[PDB]
């Protein structure tokens, strides 16, 4: 009754704003409903971009220490946390500003409010106010927005653990990115990538680390051999790496937060920390938007299941990004958003989920895509693997990262590449070649005969394929 | 009469030792004739590996300066040239040692001597002695080696300019890599990649630079738009960038080498330098091995022309690497060596030269492959280009390299990708995806639908393809 659109996008994250801009490029009249002032969602405001910005600066600090043995001597740096925090916020504010300008240029209306479904064709938007991301309150004003199509892109939120009380020293990923102080002793609860990245940053800045994980290893889903290389190089940062251990008590006290662990190789006495980072996963927000009032089905865990066109059970309502399933990754959200937008424009478009890369921007990076040794064993798929160790790379040796490696995985029956993994610097920038090779159905001969430049880390992809064919001359005979 | 082999390889560079190891893996009895003690040729001993090692360390020094605005403050480094030189030599000696061990393991005989053809099936090897690369002398002993097949891999040498006299301050790329001192004022004669890389290293270490080039721009063969970005970021290193100017006089004097230039925007007074680096190209060594005594045809410029099996006009003698043609690149030499070795083993193998990448490991890097805008205009080939500016990349902005870009070139009639260029860090590690995409015949839809990880520099390849399809939502509508 207050406004009508071809497409209303609920949430302005990588999924939502990509969907909205794509729909507008197709000539549709679009609106984004986003409860906070800035676009870009979790990835831009409190996720990928600020975390990788801190990680990049931290990695140079680490490189500088290794420069002295090469005759380039620097002291320890003087660290100004206030200027480091402003540098990271300055990257985000440059990007959020650009996104707003791009919305206005594409004539996409941006509404600041909390959206809730009224019926299959209307959102009720409780308008919000506040400029800072994650800090907006309802004004009390309400606006009803009618749509032909809705694209649900309401993302995820930090998973909470019930047994952990509230205390300013107990933080989540957003608290970590706020960079209030460098704690002397930092506990990471949860072994996943997001907490390990934050630990890397704080470790380089001066924090001692512990980490606890109920499951059997860190970075669940990554092949163990990549994680083993990451762990060996990072062991010096940690006083306790505790896997298969339960966290039973978090007790804040005057001089620290005291945490108790039950594990076969975990200490028994409670451990004091200056800060505790809860990074135990993220939960989708499907149950929080009144979707049933639109007829949209939502699972018990809060996911909104979609078909390959990104359609919910309600044919004119789509859903994309973290809220439809794993993996919760920004580049998935973007592509899914393109697919949903083109279907809103009447162009039959489908989303292929087989090749979605994952990257830990730790030091070293851990990048992988497609079939893993873990999944192949779980499904029974017969595979062959080819591994090129960076101990054989003049580039890696010169650069001081000769402990990395590049691994390719092929289907045993067909010979096609179906997966790949890289541990070592720039893995994230190199895994795209593996993604493309899987998409194209390459075999080992396709990749090995492709002439990669020397001396690079990227040529390890071609040489690993040469390993698969038995004709790598930079390694012993195979 | 002194020894007989299935395959004798003349020269032990990237081509030669790769050919020899591949032939031995095929079960042939092989020997390498190499006048110096170490294997790996120019690339390992006085080329790729030591230059990129110095470039890498220099790039960290440059990064450290930009860290202060982000609250990470370091002073200028204390530079120990002796320890820097030993670090670079230590990388090479680790690699040369490994190559020797790999030769002995593969049962490939290594002969230290200067090889000259005696007749179509014999080499006469004037044995040499000396441990340092480029510093060996004949002992006077001679050895005659008989072969079924010979693979010529005798590489190239520094091009000399006749009008330049001898003086310890007038150096070539090997002199530059020796790192005797940091000159106050360094003149680079020649605008090609090798001299610009050395200039980058010395500039960061403290040298002022001038550069002179008879031709119309620096880095001939690279598309001008990539070089323009490199130049803008490097202008501060140079006092004079002189293109279209002739070098008419090099006059050594007590207090410096005085050089006179004739150019439309070059100074007229002679300029004093502490050091002059002659980097005016490299010449192939085909005229220097007595090839005509084997029946092998050699061009006037010293190239040995081969067919796609790497065969000379003499069917049982092959030739690979710098000595058969441009581009003079190590990864070309390696692949050509594999092709020659497999044909020596009776397996028909062909070498495809269409996709050979070139990389300047300058700061920023300049990586390109395949069709360029320059070549397309020279041949008349109709093309379309798609350019993704790194000003739109959150990764590049966070990292401080948002001036780079990724450019893809497609055939206008067929739509297939036929070329690509990247300027900015890690281009060398990313161009391999472009190489593979050209090899596989990808179009823009193949590359754009491939899901690249966010936030990376590598996803610029996928987004440039999205630009080509008109559906990039991180840029204004196209
Ligand atoms: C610390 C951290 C690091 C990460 N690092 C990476 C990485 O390196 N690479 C990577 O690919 N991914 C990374 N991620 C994950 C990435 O942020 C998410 O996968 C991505 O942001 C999801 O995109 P989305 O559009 O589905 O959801 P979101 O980014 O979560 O956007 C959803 C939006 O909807 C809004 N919203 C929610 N409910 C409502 C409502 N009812 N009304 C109105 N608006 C609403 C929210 O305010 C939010 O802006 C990281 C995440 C974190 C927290
Ligand atoms: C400063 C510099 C930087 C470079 N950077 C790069 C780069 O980053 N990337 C890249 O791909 N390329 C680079 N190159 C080029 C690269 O070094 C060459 O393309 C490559 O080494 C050629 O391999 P090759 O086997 O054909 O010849 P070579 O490496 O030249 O090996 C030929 C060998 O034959 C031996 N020989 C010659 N004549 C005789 C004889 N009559 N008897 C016995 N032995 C003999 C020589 O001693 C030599 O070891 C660079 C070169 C230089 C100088």
């Amino acid at each position: 009754a207050d406004a009508e659109y071809d497409v209303v996008v609920l949430g302005g994250g990588p999924g939502g704003y990509s969907a909205a801009f794509a729909a507008a490029d197709e000539g549709l009249k679009v609106a984004i409903v986003e409860r906070y002032k800035t676009l870009g969602g979790v990835c831009l405001n409190v996720g990928c971009i600020p975390s990788k910005a801190l990680l990049h600066n931290a990695a140079v600090i680490d490189e500088v220490r290794h420069l002295a043995a090469n005759g380039i001597k620097y002291p320890e740096p003087e660290l100004d946390i206030d200027m480091l925090r402003a540098y990271k916020d300055g990257v985000v504010s440059r990007l959020t500003g650009g996104l707003a300008g791009m919305a206005k240029s594409r004539k996409v209306d941006v509404i600041q409010g909390d959206g809730q479904f009224l019926d299959p064709h209307h959102l009720e938007v409780s308008l919000t106010a506040g400029d800072a991301y994650e800090q907006a309150a309802p004004t009390g004003e309400k606006k009803i927005v009618a749509f032909k199509n809705c694209i649900i892109a309401a993302g995820s939120r930090v998973t909470k653990l019930p047994f952990i009380p509230e205390d300013p020293r107990i933080i989540d990923s957003s608290g970590a990115l706020a960079l209030k102080e460098v704690p002397g002793k930092l506990l990471i609860i949860g072994g996943g990538i997001i907490g390990l990245e934050m630990g890397t940053v704080y470790s380089t800045l001066g924090s001692r680390l512990d980490v606890v994980e109920m499951m059997d290893g860190l970075m669940q889903g990554a092949d163990r051999d990549l994680v083993k290389v990451w762990q060996k190089q990072n062991e010096y940062r940690f006083d306790n790496i505790m896997v298969n251990t339960k966290t039973v008590a978090v007790e804040p006290k005057e001089d620290g937060v005291y945490v108790t662990f039950e594990g076969a190789n975990a200490p028994k006495e409670p451990q004091r920390y200056d800060a505790v980072l809860v990074a135990a996963g993220r939960a989708p927000n499907g149950k929080l938007i009144s979707a049933e009032k639109a007829g949209v089905a939502v699972t018990d865990r809060g996911f909104i299941e979609v078909d390959k066109q990104m359609r919910t059970n309600v044919p004119h309502i789509y859903a994309i990004g973290d809220i439809v399933g794993q993996p919760m990754l920004a580049h998935k959200a973007v592509h899914e958003g393109h697919v949903a937008a083109e279907n809103c424009a009447g162009h039959k478009a489908y989303f292929d989920a087989r090749v979605i890369p994952g990257v830990a921007y730790t030091s070293p990076e851990v990048a992988w895509v497609g079939e893993t040794e873990l999944s192949a064993k779980a499904s029974g798929r017969k595979i062959t693997k080819a591994n090129f160790p960076w101990a054989a790379s003049g580039r890696a040796i010169a650069n001081g990262c000769d402990n990395g490696f590049t691994k390719l995985i092929f289907d045993a029956e067909t010979g096609r590449i179906i997966g790949g993994g890289i541990v070592g610097p720039n893995g994230g920038d190199m895994i795209g070649e593996v993604c493309l090779a899987i998409e194209m159905g390459c075999d080992a001969a396709d990749i090995g005969k492709t002439i990669h430049p020397h001396p690079t880390l990227g040529e390890s992809i071609g040489m690993a394929a040469e390993v698969a064919l038995g004709v790598c001359t930079d390694l012993p005979p195979q």
